């Protein structure tokens, strides 16, 4: 897409959860289950506000346990996420540090997607003691997302990408140029 980010429907990713989402990069939370996405995807960098995975809502599905690939499952639920934040390359070399000339992690995957446990996105997903998987995503119609928007949080803030057909599209749009 414009600034060179790999911003693709659907793919496979890795997964992970985190904590604190409630002011997130996009510059709104939601009260639905919400990620955040590796930077060559989100659009933007940390500090430049809402890149154009902003909004967008996604199903994801783990499939592998990469840490214990002797699991076999069960794996979660599958569940659909509004992107509303950004998992930056700086400080996430393992899962979010994808670049336009190494655009996979350290785990082969193209995207990554960081759960947030907050609004209990994370519960649904990853089994107890299986908190870091691999399988796929594909962006649906945020009809398909429960959940509420918060309120914008800074001049800028963006999650347009909610009411965005799918990838190819711009709704919030890029900022600046992807991580090389
Ligand atoms: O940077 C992105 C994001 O990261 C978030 O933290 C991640 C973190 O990056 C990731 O490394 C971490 O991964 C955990 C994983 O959650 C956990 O399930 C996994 O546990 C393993 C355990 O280490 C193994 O020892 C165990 O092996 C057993 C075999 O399964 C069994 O068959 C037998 O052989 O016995 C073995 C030994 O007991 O299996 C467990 C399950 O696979 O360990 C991983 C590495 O630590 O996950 C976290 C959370 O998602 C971070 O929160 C966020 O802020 C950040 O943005
Ligand atoms: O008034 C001056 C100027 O402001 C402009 O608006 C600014 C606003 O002032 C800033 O506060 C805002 O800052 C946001 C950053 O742009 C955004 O990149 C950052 O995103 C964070 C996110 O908050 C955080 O949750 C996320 O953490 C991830 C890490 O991997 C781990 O730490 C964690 O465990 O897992 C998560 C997900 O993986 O990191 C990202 C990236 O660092 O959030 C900031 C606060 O929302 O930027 C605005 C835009 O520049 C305003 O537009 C101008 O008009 C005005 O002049």
């Amino acid at each position: 897409a414009t600034g060179g980010y790999v911003q693709q429907a659907t793919g496979q990713a890795s997964f992970t959860m985190y904590s604190g989402c409630g002011s997130p990069a996009c510059g709104k939370a939601a009260s639905g289950f919400t990620a955040a996405i590796n930077q060559l995807a989100f659009g933007s960098a940390p500090g430049l506000g809402a890149g154009d995975a902003c909004g967008r809502c996604f199903a994801l599905t783990g499939n592998h346990d990469p840490y214990s690939p002797n699991y076999t499952g069960p794996f979660g639920q599958t569940i659909v996420v509004k992107v509303t934040d950004l998992c930056p390359v700086q400080g996430n070399q393992e899962f979010c540090g994808q670049t336009t000339s190494n655009p996979t992690n350290q785990h082969g995957m193209p995207f990554h997607f960081d759960i947030c446990e907050d609004t209990g996105g994370s519960a649904k997903f990853f089994p107890s003691g299986h908190g870091a998987l691999t399988g796929t995503f594909t962006e649906v119609s945020c009809s398909q997302w429960s959940g509420s928007d918060g309120g914008q949080l800074w001049n800028g803030a963006c999650l347009s990408g909610e009411t965005a057909p799918n990838w190819p599209s711009t709704a919030c749009g890029n900022k600046g140029t992807a991580p090389s």
